[PDB]
């Protein structure tokens, strides 16, 4: 997930991957 709760400026390792 890219957005988790709310992480608009932050995407984790594996989101767009």
């Amino acid at each position: 997930k890219c957005t988790s709760d709310q992480d608009e400026q932050f995407i984790p390792k594996g989101c767009s991957k």
